[PDB]
């Protein structure tokens, strides 16, 4: 079968056959579109299948299939599942079920990269000062002194599930917040629950305004453990604008290095509970929902306010006027101080790029317009006019549940 | 079964039952989300027509009544007889209000229960469509003072006979490939434009040109006519800071108007059905304006307020793209032409989800249509999940009559 897809603004239309090998479900039906929707031990049975698609995936990319080497792969692959109930992967299948999870991620605008992704592999970690010494040494490595670098760290693959490595924040650089008695927020409204089990821990909170949140790791299916990040390891940026000299005195900043912790990485049937991976920023993700969510910093009224806008009616735009500046504020801020950003525009032009690359060499591009069109100034970036599909192909970065609320406390 | 959505920003669940009533098939399947492509006999019309008579009777608290199984009888008896049938004045109103109610890409829908119908189901010509027209432009606009209105013509009958607005909506600018290789006027209506000049039509040849109707009257071949400017209320687009931006010469129409869509009710057919309410100003300011392949104006509205367009990161676009918005709002309520910002639109279709959710099990959403092309995370509708299904009656589009029609 051929699925066309069209941009509406070039008249460009494009052949999807790659979703031909998409085998996980969607969430919809022919009765029902589910595509808003944000979240919608294995056996030895259903193991092997699951290695063999994705060694035959691999062995057709470095053109080996059907090879001796590939034959004698599956071989000992499947000698070894019988034997032990899972198996490894080799260094290469590693590096490249890494790559093709985040070339296959559809939510992620930022795909032009894919190819360029250096895997630190942690398989060999057993505790959590294991973990973090290596997820320091990630930190390090892809910051390169705000010449930023895409990493990913991968820790042992789960075995009974009883035993899972888990880093408990949900970034591994993000904000404390504090609920205060009198119901107000102090930092970052998202992290409260969080805080919460870090300060439950040990952790002696600052009670400030962006404190950085501990490293809470668990290894091993063991209790978690608190260990703080060298703060000379976390850059940051101050917020100013070019213009606005007062923007400095909102006293805003905000780190360099957004990297996800609490996804699951699935290759080949195996599954990676702890793999945080990190890239670089694109302007809204700060300027537009860090900032400007009202359950998150939710300054655009301090803003406006500061810009002596018209704020009795909302038809004046005064809070689309207050996002358009403090987005040329977050750019501005972090071109200054040589920290890799990207604007929303070059972003999305070339994801455009991308996905027509990908149509042409690969058959598709799996993509899920309601994450890739940006925040703010939706259909004057090219992603707002471009017909996308959206399916699920392996290997994979999945959601799990927070190790909060599934493990076992040993006390 | 029952399917929970959550908005992300207040935490509230709504449960949906509704979407068990749905019928019609998505686009989508268990392995693909076709979420964002746009377009994806006597036997068949007698379950439709029961479906639609036992929602109208369940809906006036009048179900399994003798009146109900009454009607359902003679609406039987007219199809094994005629081989279609016809509604009853008070199941049009509510079928042509209900389909609006489904219309999951609409965020005005709070508004669905205050529609006006004009029944023209006794229309013959095109000189009478052309009447009919009139009369609900001039009703719709009320002098600026916008009321929702739909006007409905004869139903199809066996396809060959049937009634069609060639317009896209009823008041709309013609577009002109030039010499030049550029386009004055909207691009958009480029090709409908030719089609009028072809069958007649004189054009100015001006930026801001009305187009003409082309009104098809029972399969005939369609007509051309003029809608009475003084009918045609249009707004001179001001700025409240930038003296420059009325020398832009921009102006746009007050009214906005469907009608190109089919309406279908217990399974008949209304080829043409023109419906319109009032704008909101980003489908003026934010689309018309800035789209590419639109007016396109953003280059030039960013070089009057003398931005640095070198880079894409100063957001030149998207400064002057707020400026533009600013000065159709500010343009449309300086001139009392009724106008909804994406804020206010968008509040209250989050009020308007939860009385469905409240009152009949749900709302047809669709999030890619629902969420505003500018800031769309600062509107509450970015928070919210939605469910995507179809459900009638039901407006649906059509292919367009040029393509169909043999002359
Ligand atoms: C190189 C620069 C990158 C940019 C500019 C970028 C951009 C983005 C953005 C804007 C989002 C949506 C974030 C949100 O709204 O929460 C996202 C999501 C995502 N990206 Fe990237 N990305 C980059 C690198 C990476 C890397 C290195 C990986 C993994 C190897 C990755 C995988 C993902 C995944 C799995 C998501 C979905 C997250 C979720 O569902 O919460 N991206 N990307
Ligand atoms: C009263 C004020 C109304 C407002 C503010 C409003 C708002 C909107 C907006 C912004 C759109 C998206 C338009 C686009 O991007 O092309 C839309 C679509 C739509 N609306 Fe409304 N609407 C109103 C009244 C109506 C009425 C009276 C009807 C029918 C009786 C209707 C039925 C529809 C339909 C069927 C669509 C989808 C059109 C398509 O798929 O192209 N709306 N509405
Ligand atoms: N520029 C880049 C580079 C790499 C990765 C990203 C993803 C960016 C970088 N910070 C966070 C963001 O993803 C999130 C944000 C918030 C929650 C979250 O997890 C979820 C999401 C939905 C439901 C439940 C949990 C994921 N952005
Ligand atoms: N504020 C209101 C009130 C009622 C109706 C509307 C819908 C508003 C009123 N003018 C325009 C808009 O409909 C369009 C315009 C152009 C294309 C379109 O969708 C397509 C796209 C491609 C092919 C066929 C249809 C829908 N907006
Ligand atoms: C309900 C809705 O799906 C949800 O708010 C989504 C919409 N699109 C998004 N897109 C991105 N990139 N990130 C998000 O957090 C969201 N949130
Ligand atoms: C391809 C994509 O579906 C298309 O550009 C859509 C996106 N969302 C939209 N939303 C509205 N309200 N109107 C539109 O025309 C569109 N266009
Ligand atoms: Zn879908």
């Amino acid at each position: 079968r051929f699925l066309k897809v069209k941009n509406w603004e070039t008249d460009v239309v494009l052949t999807d056959t790659l979703h031909l090998k998409s085998t996980l479900e969607t969430g919809c039906t022919e009765h029902i579109c589910m595509g808003s929707i944000m979240l919608p031990v294995r056996t030895k049975d259903q193991l092997f299948p699951l290695a063999k698609e994705f060694l035959d995936q691999y062995y057709s990319s470095i053109k080996r299939f059907g090879s001796k080497a590939h034959m004698d792969r599956l071989e000992e692959v499947n000698k070894e599942i019988e034997s032990t109930s899972t198996y490894q992967l080799k260094d290469t299948e590693l590096i490249y079920g890494a790559k093709h999870a985040w070339r296959n991620a559809s939510r992620c605008v930022g795909r032009i990269q894919w190819s360029k992704l250096q895997v630190f592999d942690a398989r060999d970690c057993t505790t959590a000062h294991g973990m973090f010494n290596y997820i320091c040494n990630h930190v390090k490595y892809a910051t390169n002194k705000g010449n930023l670098r895409s990493a990913i760290t991968i820790f042992p693959q789960r075995t009974d599930g009883k035993h899972d490595f888990r880093v408990w924040n949900s970034q591994l650089i993000r904000y404390a917040g504090y609920k205060q008695p009198d119901g107000s927020t102090l930092g970052d409204p998202a992290n409260v629950q969080f805080t919460e089990i870090c300060i439950q821990q040990g952790w002696k909170a600052p009670r400030g305004r962006f404190d950085v949140l501990p490293l809470l790791l668990q290894a091993n299916g063991n209790d978690p453990e608190l260990f703080q990040i060298p703060p000379e390891l976390v850059l940051e940026v101050p917020i100013r604008h070019p213009k606005f000299d007062w923007f400095k005195d909102l006293g805003l900043k905000w780190y360099g290095l957004p990297a996800v912790s609490n996804m699951l990485l699935e290759i080949g049937g195996l599954e990676f509970s702890a793999c945080p991976f990190s890239g670089w920023y694109m302007g809204t993700e700060i300027g537009v929902r860090d900032y400007c969510d009202n359950s998150r910093y939710n300054i655009l009224e301090e803003v406006a306010k500061k810009m002596d806008l018209d704020m009795r009616k909302t038809s004046s735009l005064w809070k689309d006027q207050a996002l358009v500046e403090i987005n040329i504020a977050v750019l501005y801020s972090f071109q200054s101080d040589k920290v890799t950003i990207v604007d929303h525009h070059s972003a999305t032009e070339s994801f455009i790029k991308h996905m027509e690359n990908e149509y042409r060499c690969r058959g598709g591009c799996p993509a899920d317009w309601v994450w890739i069109v940006p925040p703010m100034s939706g259909s004057i970036t090219p992603v707002f006019h471009q017909e996308m599909l959206n399916y699920r192909l392996t290997p994979s970065f999945e959601y799990q549940p927070d190790p909060w609320n599934t493990h076992v406390w040993k006390g």
